[PDB]
This record gives structure tokens, C-alpha cells and sequence, in this order.
């Protein structure tokens, strides 16, 4: 059907990467990466 | 064969909720024993 669904997964997917990055960043006190 | 996209959004959506929950938990220290 329309590729609109590809847009919803894009935001939710990117959100998981950005949210996971902050989680790992805080997990390590060095926060070097 | 229908609402297939609903399955992808469900997994990605739940992933954002489970990650956000662990993120806020780390922000707030554990309550006193």
C-alpha cells in the first residue's frame, strides 16, 4: 500500500537508536562514547 | 495479510517504551532501602 508505514517505522526506529545511545552513554561514567 | 505494518509499529513502539522506562529509572536513584 502507500509507503506511509515506512515513515512511521523510520521515526520509531531512529527513536530507538537515539534513546539507546543516551542509555549506554549514561551507563558508562566516562561518557567518552 | 492485513495490518502487517501494525506489527512493525508494535515491536518498534514497545521497544521505545521499554528503553524509556530503563532510562528514567537510571535518572532517578533507587528509593531508600
Amino acid at each position: 500500500d502507500s509507503k506511509l508505514c515506512y515513515l512511521l517505522d523510520g521515526i520509531l526506529f531512529i527513536y530507538g537508536v537515539i534513546l539507546t545511545a543516551l542509555f549506554l552513554r549514561v551507563k558508562f561514567s566516562r561518557s567518552a562514547d
